[PDB]
């Protein structure tokens, strides 16, 4: 049995058809949040795919897992979500080699998903605020 936020994160990472998704309203707002981060952090993630390329193409799951866990030490909600969307991309790339579930990164996700009120709060308040601040400035 999974908490609300964890359920949504899985459905996001697993790219579930939003129809068999049990937490629609959050999944919905979660990926809108990630989408903006993906736009905004694009140069940063370009660096990250560069250093991770070997671990990804070599399918070194272990290696990827303690990278992300390291990056999560004492993470703020901003960071929790930045890391999440980073993991979304990796899972999409790993999916090219072998089928890879969100379940394989349960430990990392537990990290992303701690302080769930704080995190849900970000998805629903600040993330919205940021996205708008940004788009009103072109």
């Amino acid at each position: 049995m999974m908490s609300r936020l964890k359920t949504a994160v899985y459905d996001y990472l697993n790219d579930v058809d939003i129809t068999e998704c049990t937490e629609m309203d959050l999944l919905c707002q979660l990926s809108n949040c990630c989408d903006f981060i993906n736009e905004t952090y694009a140069k940063n993630y370009d660096t990250l795919y560069d250093i991770m390329e070997r671990d990804i193409l070599s399918y070194n799951i272990v290696n990827i897992k303690n990278t992300l866990t390291f990056a999560l030490r004492d993470a703020s909600p901003s960071v929790k979500l930045a890391t999440l969307t980073l993991l979304a991309s990796v899972i999409k790339k790993l999916n090219k080699i072998q089928h890879t579930d969100a379940a394989m990164f349960s430990e990392v996700i537990d990290g992303i998903v701690a302080e769930e009120q704080q995190v849900i709060g970000f998805i629903q308040k600040k993330c919205k605020y940021n996205t708008t601040y940004y788009n009103v400035r072109s």
